[PDB]
């Protein structure tokens, strides 16, 4: 009959579509809604909007770095501009006096270090799973804020918290005192100043490096804020399939062992500005020095906003193929009440005008035991196409005989 | 040999026979997402609750007798405390009514005492409208929390019908001003579990089915503010054991207290048994027909036993995930209420200062952005049914090849 | 055998089968969230929650309007309830003077466009991708609030700006002055009159016209917001697998180029202000005349709000096929500082308390190079059903070779 030949020219083109559809290199994505006994609870990094305190900064400091922080113009002096308060420029007019005055050497690690906010003066109360914890729960980081820290880091080998059940109980709650009287004075716009008053939060896996400038969300003093959160884990294929670059313990990337957008954005900005400025921020990786407040405001400052905002050749930073998001429903009540206000003043030897300007609430917490997946899988695998292959080559060797 | 493209053609199909059974035994499932345009939505239930639990203006010397240690304005000797955190003109009121020379007690009730002092809805709610019909404080149901006296709008009980949502945007939902009576605001000596240094409401989103977990689950919602509320109603369907871990909802909940199963119903029930086997008594708000706590058996045993449980303790509460269960995404965002121009006109209709508008007004608007839900719904990877129909036509063409040889 | 009985019964039957799976019209949804290098920044436009300034209110608008505005009872005079601020009861007795006054003509419309905020005034600072803007990089637009403003609107063919990069310094930061010393007095309540303070906003794509009465968010004085966006963009299947309305070349809307519950909305709402009170709203399209403050109150603001509260007959608006939303995260900290205060009241020449009365800062960015896609797709196309079809009568062709 004809069908000898009307079976291998079926065949062998319908064998070559099987096989234009495993080199297109089509992948599937899968959702699932995993039903968790227990959950890794995330690192909390926080900020200090104010990135040195007015009661640190030393005679030697304000020589220094006075013109960064707009307290002095290019000659040493208190300047012109009347923005200053009255009892405010007696206690600057004396720090500010050079006359006889012999400048000691100046590092800006030391100082962030030095001037930063102390974990220990703000926290206020802390807990965890109805545990209490203390100043000795949060690890120092440097980000571009300043001197951070970061609660359930998982550095220094002390094991990751879990949640184990849904609500505010089995989650973390920390009282703050931003200490708005520490507040470096404002009179001039830099990259140091601020005009804002509160904290930058960020939350993120323990695996990650903090963003918090860029990535962070913001928490204000006078309110208690609920932060309800929800784990998503998303897989992503790398090529041919996808873009995506492994995450291991071979980072590839100059000053990080695991790779990730906000590691592998860090070292691109450690590398430009070392590069263009032969120095780095005192928040960055490496081995350079630390920058100098004149190389700060010149060169570092104004090169690090180039190249967030503008440069789009320098920074090439791939979706990694493993990562943790993190969603998050916010929503606040006043504090102080009318009722509690005089508690608190008395418990914290401070006014009541003072508490309703500086202490805040913070509760962050899973709303349920619960993690969307989001996986992306090989659409046609490779073993699969030779166990097609493999049967499509057995029934014309069974046309044979 | 042509007996043999016979004993090829048996080893193939014994073999995959086992590996489709491999696979139907692993029990394997797949999830579809769906986002189905929907002509009308049910409108949730509502449940609300004053961050204050009882009103100073309430509070009889009998009261303040028994439950006076409990709320910290007593020591454990019926005294007013050596620290003066108190305001002069406050101290004033109390000194009476903590006076207790030639006094009797007399007989006293956790629960009438949060059902008389709680804030009343009928003086809170100075305005409420949906769908742009006015509703009153008839259309807020009681419910007992641990934040005491709290209202669920559109709660389903009472055989009164579910609201429905058929348009998107804040003119076809909730919008509600309260006054939160800072002025009543019950004053803080002392840290307990039923005061708070906090001013405002707590709010639960929540299917009509669920029992609010408000204290656990809630979100707050600030005075001075009018809050917008934009709310996406996300449907999840899960598979029992052996697929999954739920345990089905339908209206033969298996749970001692509730009509039908829910994560809040479960936990409150297993807080019920557990405060009454290592107390002897409930709280005003479980369920049950226990006896409810004395300000002293709160105090002692109940509230460290609830804080306990909902805590530490991982044995005594194991509850599963329900098959069926409704959750509300929610995009919060405000505006400052009054402005310098209306803050005169609000303190006028409602006869109180312009100052105590600043500090106990809020508006809340609850809204669905649009008129449409997810899904996302757990399906049997391979159903038994079509396991017959594969391993029925694998029997049937090896039994149709040994009939021709 | 019996094979030849046994076999044409199968395919007849297994035929008719996927014929009734085809005829059910199933579609299946698939999820995928795609790397970008670069996304398109939405729209963004904004309102003052104060519809006409104080200080551009006229004898002859209050005249025409102060009825409208409850700063005149229905005698157009001041009402005698004493719960207006003195000095202002003074300025507005004089305008309230309408003794010799010789009424000039009036325009709704004209009103919003002079006594709406300007955004000249408003803007204090204005930043994208750390490239400075100005009040023109903002285009007019009137929504129910009035006068109100859309950056990146895409509008007069100036090209739609984009994000590169995830976080703050790739997205929009604003300062504004909502000017609550230019807020027009509250006396009684009306449509036009609020008891708040702040902005309303939207995030929106270019070719969706605002609805930010309906489904904006809202912006308070006293802080700097940051929004972190999420482009979620669907793809639903027209009657008869789902209930969507292709968008094509032909809108099929009265008053609109592309069809948009949003633009789909204001059409039918137009319609009907039209039809029930032979005029538009300012903010309305179509070439019908402007409402008169006596038709607004009388008329249209009753019909607008009886429309999209009470009303489910008139306005059938079902889902488009394309579709672009955005998740939002907000949160908030307190501007100005105590150390920052003075420098801000000097900088812009206001009072410190001013300040704190009416500074905002508004940043709404990407949090990540990344879309969320929904697609629906056809379960079982006409296509691959003939290519069934052809193989169940390609063996039973060969099974009527052998027989
Ligand atoms: C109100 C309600 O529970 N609806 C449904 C129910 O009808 C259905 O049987 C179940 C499937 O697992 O999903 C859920
Ligand atoms: C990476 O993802 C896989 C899931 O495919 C998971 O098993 C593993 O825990 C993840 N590892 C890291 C380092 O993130
Ligand atoms: C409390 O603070 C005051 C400042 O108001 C200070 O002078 C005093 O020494 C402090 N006293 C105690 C008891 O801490
Ligand atoms: C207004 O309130 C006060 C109570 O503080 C009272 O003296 C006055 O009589 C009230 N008038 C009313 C409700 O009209
Ligand atoms: C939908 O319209 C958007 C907006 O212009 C465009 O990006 C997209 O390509 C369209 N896609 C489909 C499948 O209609
Ligand atoms: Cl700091
Ligand atoms: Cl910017």
């Amino acid at each position: 009959a004809l069908c000898f030949l009307g079976s291998l020219a079926v065949l062998l083109c319908v064998c070559t579509e099987r096989v234009q559809y495993y080199f297109h290199y089509h992948h599937v994505t899968k959702l699932d809604e995993v039903a968790a006994s227990q959950l890794t609870f995330p690192a909390v990094t926080l900020c200090n909007l104010n990135e040195f305190r007015f009661s640190q900064v030393s005679k030697n400091d304000l020589y220094h770095a006075g013109e960064l922080l707009a307290l002095l113009n290019n000659r040493y002096e208190i300047p012109d501009t009347q923005m200053a308060d009255e009892k405010q420029l007696e206690i600057l007019q004396d720090k500010a006096n050079f006359r006889s005055f012999k400048p000691k050497p100046f590092n800006m690690r030391e100082f962030y270090d030095r001037a930063g906010h102390d974990i220990r003066d703000m926290l206020l109360s802390c807990h965890f799973r109805g545990e209490v914890c203390s100043a000795e729960d949060f690890k120092v980081v440097f980000t571009r804020y300043g001197k951070c820290y970061t609660f359930n880091s998982g550095r220094d080998g002390r094991p990751r918290l879990k949640t184990m059940k849904g609500g505010t109980g089995n989650g973390l709650e920390i009282m703050l005192d931003i200490q708005q009287d520490e507040y470096l004075p404002v009179w001039g716009e830099t990259d140091e100043t601020s005009f804002e008053a509160g904290i930058k939060v960020q939350i993120h896996s323990q695996d990650e490096p903090p963003f918090i400038d860029q990535l962070g969300f913001g928490v204000a003093p006078g309110f208690q804020t609920f932060v309800a959160c929800q784990e998503q884990r998303l897989i992503y294929l790398p090529p041919p399939w996808g873009t995506c670059k492994a995450v291991t313990m071979d980072s590839d990337l100059d000053f990080f062992d695991s790779y990730s957008i906000t590691a592998c954005r860090i070292d691109c900005e450690t590398r430009y500005l070392v590069e263009n400025c032969n120095c780095r921020m005192v928040h960055m990786p490496g081995d350079a020095p630390y920058c100098t407040p004149e190389q700060y405001k010149e060169c570092a400052d104004p090169a690090l906003d180039f190249l967030v905002e503008k440069d789009q050749e320098y920074c090439v930073c791939e979706m990694p193929c493993n990562l943790t998001r993190y969603g998050k429903e916010l929503s606040m009540v006043k504090i102080p009440s009318k009722a509690s206000a005089k508690y608190l003043a008395k418990k914290f030897n401070k006014s009541e005008q003072y508490i309703g300007e500086n202490i805040l609430v913070l509760d962050i917490f899973f709303e349920v035991l619960n993690y969307e997946t989001i996986e992306q899988k090989k659409a046609y695998e490779i073993a699969g196409l030779l166990g097609d292959i493999g049967g499509q080559m057995g029934l014309f060797i069974g046309a044979s005989i």
